[PDB]
């Protein structure tokens, strides 16, 4: 399951105040 943030992204990632960035 994949975390719920402004825009659904997937892992490998993080996601930030800037939003869900690459590895």
């Amino acid at each position: 399951n994949c975390p719920y943030c402004v825009v659904y992204c997937c892992p490998p990632a993080y996601c930030q105040a800037s939003g869900c960035r690459p590895p």
